[PDB]
């Protein structure tokens, strides 16, 4: 722990005598926490010139398809395969060896709500939150596994969620105010991402929300590995003996929680790293790419800017009707805790694997002129953050595995306010339901009056056991 001077001195030195403008005008309290707050920056003179120097750069790669033995399909795949890989995924979760990584973020502001985004009610007929599907997911997935190896008592899948300090009371108040949906209370353990300072445009000064306070943000989902480390929750695994970490965003309305098709996939191939994706159809479409860079020989995700139009729109030479570059990210990965002790303490220790992205942003602060509080109507400045499949490349490339999924049984995000064309409660509640219908009448089940019906995941997690539904007919908001 640094004393007062010492921290003034440490960031006088790294040219941010900006800080201190009005200090002196502070009551001792003011000064104090101040300080405080300045002694939780981590080496502040490197993260200075890092950032004015990651803004400079942002202002010709060799991209190919992933080689055929790092993917796979599960729509092309053998249901007897399928199976197989669903059984070693429920042996790892029924012996305790599977745990959930939750990237749960902050305020689901942008769809018009001050609560935490897992909170956010779609409005399906049972008119449950996003957090308690998930939890009634993995509910379901641990009786799975039960029955497949016959145990007297159901497995425990640990769900790990990252919240963002300013939702963390929120969101575990409303897990206890629920009785943890029906998980054991101990199941559910929550930790905070990290945030870092904001900058002023050209990154090389902090700037000051208030006359002794810095602006601050969540530092990206990259900030998940330091988060994991820091909070404890790396040792936690270790100690509880878990050996494959599923880890999604969510926001995804349709996550297969700790799917054992996932898992199983990863441990037949012997993975380090895996992750989901869906199928691109249209080559305009705005989502990020999972690629080879033929440079490095290494497997990577690269945003749809990074891409020439022709590159986009080539079709793959096996099978014209197909986008060359088509497998969309859907933020859904598996790493083994093995590969996570090893790397963990390399990613978060340089720029190499978790570089800044830098975003212009309004941000509401002191004036640099006046020093009074204002809202900007224009960019002022810039927020950092690492993403989170940027350690991609540190993987061997015969680790790394990618599995494509069916778009329309697991993915569909909750992103923006009812009203917009894409990604809305509405998008989210029409897919969720049209899910739930398609698997009613695979099974010979029946919906009249042009309606839909919603299959509640202890009757079914992903389609299995529905069976029973032949013959038999629904009313519109049925819930099964
Ligand atoms: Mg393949």
């Amino acid at each position: 722990v640094k004393s007062q001077q010492q921290i003034i001195d440490s960031f006088k030195q790294a040219n941010q005598d900006q800080l201190f403008q009005y200090y002196d005008s502070l009551t001792i309290d003011q000064q104090q926490e101040f300080i405080d707050q300045l002694s939780t920056i981590e080496e502040p003179a490197k993260l200075i010139s890092t950032v004015e120097q990651a803004i400079q750069f942002s202002q010709s790669r060799n991209f190919t398809q992933l080689p055929n033995e790092q993917t796979a399909s599960t729509l092309d795949l053998s249901k007897d395969i399928l199976q197989n890989w669903t059984e070693l995924g429920l042996k790892a979760i029924g012996n305790g060896e599977v745990a959930v990584l939750l990237m749960a973020g902050g305020q689901g502001t942008r769809l018009g709500s001050s609560a935490p985004k897992g909170c956010f009610n779609i409005e399906l007929p049972s008119q449950k939150s996003l957090f308690q599907i998930q939890a009634e997911k993995i509910l379901k997935i641990e009786q799975l596994a039960q029955q497949y190896l016959k145990s007297t008592k159901k497995p425990i899948i640990n769900w790990y969620i990252m919240t963002s300090g300013p939702t963390r009371n929120a969101t575990e108040s409303f897990f206890i105010e629920n009785n943890y949906f029906g998980l054991n209370s101990h199941q559910v353990i929550f930790f905070n991402q990290g945030t870092l300072p904001c900058f002023n445009l050209q990154g090389n000064k902090i700037l000051l929300e208030l006359k002794n306070s810095i602006c601050q943000s969540p530092d990206g989902n990259g900030g998940l590995y330091k988060a994991l480390k820091d909070n404890g929750i790396l040792d936690d695994l270790n100690s509880k003996g878990i050996k494959h970490i599923h880890m999604y965003c969510v926001d995804n309305c349709l996550v297969k929680v700790a799917d054992p098709i996932f898992i199983g996939f990863a441990i037949a191939k012997k993975f380090d790293l895996a992750t989901k994706v869906v199928r691109k159809r249209d080559a305009n479409e705005s989502v990020g790419l999972i690629v080879l860079d033929q440079d490095n020989q290494k497997p990577c995700v690269i945003e749809y800017s990074e891409i020439s139009q022709e590159l986009a729109n080539k079709k793959d030479p096996q099978d014209s009707s197909k986008l060359f570059l088509r497998a969309a990210n859907i933020v859904n990965h598996y790493y083994s805790v093995e590969f996570l002790n090893k790397m963990i303490p390399k990613w978060i220790s340089s720029q190499k694997y978790l570089p800044f992205h830098i975003a212009k942003k309004k941000i509401p602060s002191l004036n640099l002129e006046n020093g009074e509080f204002y809202k900007p109507t224009e960019p002022n400045g810039i927020k950092l953050e690492q993403f989170i499949f940027d350690v991609f490349p540190s993987v061997e490339l015969n680790k790394f595995g990618c599995l494509e999924v069916d778009r329309l049984d697991e993915f569909s995000p909750l992103k923006n306010a009812d009203g917009a064309k894409n990604d809305t409660p509405t998008t989210c509640r029409n897919h969720y339901l049209e899910r739930s219908s398609k698997w009613v009448i695979q099974n010979g089940g029946v919906i009249d009056n042009q309606g839909l019906v919603e299959v509640d995941s202890k009757t079914s997690y992903g389609g299995e056991g529905l069976e029973f539904v032949n013959g038999k007919h629904f009313k519109n908001g049925d819930i099964i």
